[PDB]
């Protein structure tokens, strides 16, 4: 039995006397190992819960639990997708089992000083291939987020995107120094100025021969806070503030494999936010690409300032025309207080786009909830000096940040904003298919959203 | 095989192909379950590490890991103590396996809305019986510490000690109200006054027909801080501030089973420290039983004030004469900063008593380190008003608290002080034989110390 | 002998009291060079590219944020008459780095080179005493400053022994700086350092338990412990031994590297000692002296101790080296 075989069991399914004696009750993610019938290999009995309540997430989580229980085995065959009786069709089971296996195997050992084959048993080969690709993209995002900021600097991150673009056949332009200055991304330049690592701006285009979607990803490779320095003695995953950029890049790398008939452009501002003799100051004013002005009332609300000019560039009327814009950003720390650590916030004025993103997230097994663009919170954007502030010092910053970003989206362009600060990094232990640390959150939601949009 | 049999394996010992295929490498506490040879029951292979490095703690921890992996089995036989090859003699193996099994099975489910038999296989029946008794005493302390303070009030705790004394044949006197006032325990009375639950004082004596040892246990059943109220938003196990009293009571309950030829008296001041219109005030002075005075500079350093008069009573020259005094107290929060969460502090001027307690702790597998009674820290006891303060507001409070207690021990009486604030409560997850929450720390050290003293 | 021991102590007092803007790492290296020359001690100063070649990546990473570049100095007392290695933490100014020390709390940030001061001063006294033993001083010198190019939380240092440390708090910089020096000092090689003692104003957690006038001693070697403690008694300096608790190693674990420089949990004094232990070559006896609190007296003068820099550990070291030479 190829070293280890993992069998999915719904509640009520038969297992041997040994599994029963060990307490196997088919609880989701429960794994009991036993010798195979011939005594030459290992069987894992893996719980899928009641058949009537099982979802694709159940299969995804059960696959992750299987690969975690593999021990020193060289080969693992997952039969989980062959369990029927639930409402989850075979193709969705196969896709989810494939995702969960890759996501569950993920390790980040690059900075530390025998499993050779995972096989998914199913006729749904296409679904398996899609699952593997989606999960591999997620793991790419995980690597990028986990990467120490001293390795993944803005220049190094730009180089990495260039290499990934080259592999995938994606068109890539990297802007730096004077070339960057010409673009008028004054938020990026101002925020990035304090650091010894100069900022970068990268555009990625997936453009198959077969609507144009713009993806904007916040790539603050290290967020210290700037002069409004993050308190020492509080823990912050400061290197993880490029999770939005990671999600966008990774999603873009998966599109050529899927062959989606839609044009997608990625827009990635990359910078460090550092304290320094030449750092952006509280009370300074940024004049943005659209001529409007932002007073910097708190240097740690840097992401919205960096994204502003990119949203103008991405959405402005011009050559070939981006029909809709989605931004992804580890933007706000206020959200998590209400929503908790595992749910992202979705903002959009477009109800059908909201539905498209939420349904995409459900298929992907990623938790989002929509928050309203409350008109009465615009009063908290007011500045005594400029057109707006980047920080009100009042409650409601998650909503205020969304309204701030909305100011820079050209009139009539459908737009959605994904604030993923909390779910982008897991500071608790591993659970299900999610490791400690960088999660790659939103990659799969984005892929699913782009699929629906292409249909 | 009696549902489940647990086999101890040192590194290099033979296991079946299944255990090897699962990755069993005899790592301490590693458990791999497999069917028995006849297919009718369960075998647990349990790691004991290399034979040359195994200690009694290894066996204790391996036993705890065994009982945790039992599943729904009705009977468990531990063969762990029959593994030889290590330096741990058979009797010590049996004692430790017995302790670990009971300690590992411990659960505290009283306030929540199939295992019927654990058997230890060995000829060392006496050692097993001693291990079970020591562990049962530890679990009694665990229950007392875990108990909600609203259930274990000072009056209710006094009643519980009375019941335990009655079972064991121990002489017990409970003092309350006017009877308590007569004893002159003015620290206890002053600290306890703010609460609606009145304080208690309990004396327990083990007095077999076969030296007199005095045990003093801090029994603050709930420490809010008093008027110097503990900051809300910081977590404190305020109900666990009676861990010292718990350890002393539990140790006393084990002595009749062991039949130690020594007289041991327990002295237990019990109170709540609460804010109230009538609570002890910052700047108030307590006149103690020896006529000396303490200025209350911080109401949250209440334990030393409560213990002071009890130490005078316990050590004063008088009827039958207590030859040595050991106090146990969850006293200080400063210690943990240096020593960490799993090590108690030991203070004594007596080098041979220090050695006796430390060696006892080693046998028991409880971590202590001796701290010095630094003469230059007495300057931090000075008060502008009284003979001493209960808080210097300077670094070194763990040492200062010990010196404070030393003031009340009658001249020439050997004395040791055990500060166990951190190890008395585990606020991390369970590990080895230690659960989350109340640990019963110091019970086994005390029993081992009294054994050595009786020899 | 008393005058010489006290004069060495006063040299350490001067070095600690010196404003950090005067006693920069380059200036401190120059001062050691001058003191070595007086005493007849062999001295090598490493800087820039020459420093880079040594692979002291902890020192370089910690020191990078400052405008004052780091230095590394080796001092050898080598009379014609065992080889003892002394490692001294020389952070000439510890601001905290990006994990910046809170403003409104008082810290003697210039005093974070007290360990280096004690080692240098002890070495200057040896030629006067004529002790028959070879003693090498190893002094990493740097400023820990916030800057656009400062070491970041989450960065990984790859040390001279190939092992890795994740920087979870930039204010636990001393252990990171000392790591590579301990590898260099203890590695098997030419003439062979038989034992290593490090002295460092390392930890702020200790003082909570021990108070302001007592240093912490760590060593797995019971006889070396006794030698140092008895030396301290003769010198009138207060130390207490703390255990190298095996169960505190779990708090060194990192999700990314081989270890962290900060657990954000209780027990950092012990954890820091275990961290340093990782870099001492197998079989080399080692002791660690954590003297953050007693190195600087922030209360008024008492007895023979002034306000400010105390020169703590100089006399203990001299007494320890005397006993070791006998
Ligand atoms: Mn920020
Ligand atoms: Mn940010
Ligand atoms: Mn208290
Ligand atoms: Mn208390
Ligand atoms: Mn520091
Ligand atoms: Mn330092």
């Amino acid at each position: 039995a190829a070293d280890v075989v993992a069998c999915g069991r719904h509640t009520g399914a038969a297992v041997g006397a040994f599994s029963r004696r060990r307490g196997f009750v088919a609880r989701p993610g429960q794994v009991v190992a036993e010798p195979s019938a011939d005594g030459r290999a290992v069987v894992l009995n893996v719980g899928l819960g009641p058949a009537g309540s099982a979802t694709a997430a159940t299969f995804r989580a059960a696959a992750a639990a299987s690969v975690r229980a593999v021990g020193p085995a060289r080969t693992l065959r997952l039969d989980l997708a062959l369990a029927d009786g639930s409402g989850v069709p075979a193709a969705e089971r196969a896709r989810a089992v494939a995702e969960g296996a890759v996501l569950g195997l993920y390790r980040y050992d690059e900075y530390r000083s025998p499993l050779a084959e995972v096989i998914v048993a199913t006729p749904e080969r296409r679904a398996v291939a899609e699952g593997l690709a989606a999960a591999e993209a997620t793991c790419l995002a995980r690597d990028l987020v986990n990467c120490p900021a001293g390795t993944l600097t803005p220049p190094a991150f730009a180089d990495r995107i260039r290499e990934l673009a080259h592999t995938a056949g994606l068109d890539c332009a990297v802007y730096e120094g004077a070339g960057l200055t010409e673009l008028g991304l004054t938020g990026l330049t101002a925020v990035g100025r304090g650091s010894a690592e100069p900022p970068r701006y990268v555009e990625l285009t997936y453009d198959p021969p077969d609507l144009t979607v713009g993806l904007v990803g916040k790539g603050v490779t290290f967020d210290s806070g700037g002069l409004s320095l993050k308190p020492s003695g509080e823990r912050h995953a400061m290197k993880a503030d490029m999770g939005g950029a990671a999600a966008v890049v990774a999603a873009l790398t998966a599109l050529p494999r899927l062959g989606l008939p839609l044009r997608v452009r990625g827009h990635l501002p990359l910078a460090e936010n550092m304290p320094d003799g030449g750092a952006l100051r509280v009370g300074d004013v940024v004049r943005h690409l659209d001529g409007t002005t932002t007073e910097i009332t708190h240097t740690d609300n840097e992401g919205r300032v960096v994204l502003a000019d990119v949203l103008v560039r991405a959405s402005r009327p011009g050559p070939h025309r981006s029909d809709l814009v989605v931004d992804v950003a580890t933007l706000t720390s206020a959200a998590v207080h209400a929503l908790g650590t595992r749910t992202g916030a979705l903002f959009t004025p477009d109800d059908r786009l909201a539905q498209t993103v939420l349904a995409a997230s459900e298929r992907a097994g990623e938790s989002f909830c929509r928050l309203p663009l409350l008109a009465h919170e615009r009063r908290n954007l007011r500045s005594a000096v400029a057109d707006r502030v980047n920080c009100s010092h009042r409650h409601g910053d998650t909503i205020q940040a969304a309204l701030f970003l909305q100011d820079f989206v050209a009139a009539g362009v459908p737009w959605a904003h994904l604030d993923i600060a909390a779910p982008a990094y897991n500071d608790e232990g591993p659970y299900a298919e999610v490791p400690y640390g960088g999660t790659g959150f939103a990659v799969r939601t984005l892929i699913e959203t782009l699929r629906a949009l292409s249909e």
